[PDB]
């Protein structure tokens, strides 16, 4: 299991490598055997979509007590947590972990 | 809808009425037309079970923000909330309502 947390896999999701194909600017009219360092400056843009299916383990506790849950707070604030501000920059308030429910040992 | 909250029904669950059948102590040997007020003192005991099936409406929010949830608190206390104390008497800490999730208007 990775020490920073997560799922350790022998064969994780493969790396996806992407490159703009070099387009030479224009060769000299007489032949030259050197490797054509002059190129047309360009960049690419696009859309990428990732779809992951996750299997869940539903909590099945017989505990009578109400449990601890992650919640937002109902107190007036300048900004909404996990939103954008007046500038338009999105920010995340605190690091949310996954351990809120309980189980017996 | 009932003003104290709940589901108003024309035909709610019917009342279940229960009574110990009176057992007369012992009648006089000569006949008397009066209605036999002398009885054997007795009480009944038993087990009662109630089974209710509830239909649920699953929350289907597209809200990015984490929501407010009912939770117990992780702070050291003399007793566990919604448990028994050293005496053995069960108590309920506060009145829990049903409105914690959110919807658009």
């Amino acid at each position: 299991s990775p020490l920073m947390g997560g799922f350790g896999m022998k064969h994780p999701p493969p790396q996806i490598l992407i490159k703009n194909t070099p387009v030479p600017a224009d060769p000299p009219t007489a032949f030259n055997k050197d490797k054509l360092n002059s190129f047309i400056t360009q960049y690419s843009t696009g859309q990428v979509s990732v779809e992951i299916e996750w299997e869940l383990q539903k909590e099945n506790s017989k505990r009578w007590n109400p449990e601890i849950q992650y919640t937002s707070n109902y107190y007036k604030s300048n900004n909404v947590e996990f939103a954008v501000n007046t500038e338009g920059v999105y920010s995340e308030p605190r690091p949310i972990g996954t351990r809120y429910l309980t189980r017996n040992l």
